[PDB]
């Protein structure tokens, strides 16, 4: 099992929204087994597990500012998606992933001013 | 839900001496090796990929050959053990274990080395 970035850079306007990726493999999707966190500065950001977000862990930062698209992990993609993106989101974020497998990969974040 | 924990989050260790730094894991009965995955990690470098009961030393850093044990005696304690052999100055840093077994979870570990 390997995740994979095919963009670990990610340059993003201030007050966007920002989309990244971390593909995955994938027969049908298996969410009782699958399992996609992301986090940054050692913050939760995602905590998806076996079939939806636990908010629970999520960091005040990024409650009801970060989503996993759920629609895009049938295509072997977690995509978080970060909404109103500050200078603060520029960073290296971590996708880690457990679905049979276990990986991880980095993607960093750099945030334009306008 | 799934947690690792780490009793002690920093250890101190004299130039020369030997590691041993734990993640612990929750267990109820037998331990299925199939289920598992243990890592471990510092600075970027793999140093332990247990995976499904075969550690993996393709993948592991040269630094780490002949130097790094997973102790498999104790992952049926819930316990994953990272014993490290001869640290030198080169050995401080931040570790993290990551284990998959059910759920997912990591922790780190400072560890300081006194100098020779
Ligand atoms: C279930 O939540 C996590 C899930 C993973 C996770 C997710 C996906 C993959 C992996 C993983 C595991 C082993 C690996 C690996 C990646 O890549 C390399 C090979 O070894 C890992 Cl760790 C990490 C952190 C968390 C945060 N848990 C907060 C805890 N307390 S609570 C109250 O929420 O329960």
């Amino acid at each position: 099992f390997t995740v994979t970035v095919p963009k670990d850079l990610y340059v993003v306007e201030y007050g966007s929204n920002m989309t990244i990726e971390c593909k995955f493999p994938v027969k049908q999707l298996d969410l009782a087994a699958l399992i996609v966190y992301w986090e940054m500065e050692d913050k939760n950001i995602i905590q998806f597990v076996h079939g939806e977000e636990d908010l629970k862990v999520q960091h005040s930062s990024y409650r009801q500012r970060a989503r996993l698209l759920k629609d895009q992990l049938s295509l072997g993609n977690a995509a978080l998606q970060i909404t109103d993106v500050k200078l603060q989101d520029a960073g290296v974020y971590r996708c880690m992933i457990s679905y049979g497998g276990a990986d991880y990969k980095r993607i960093t974040v750099k945030v334009n001013a306008p």
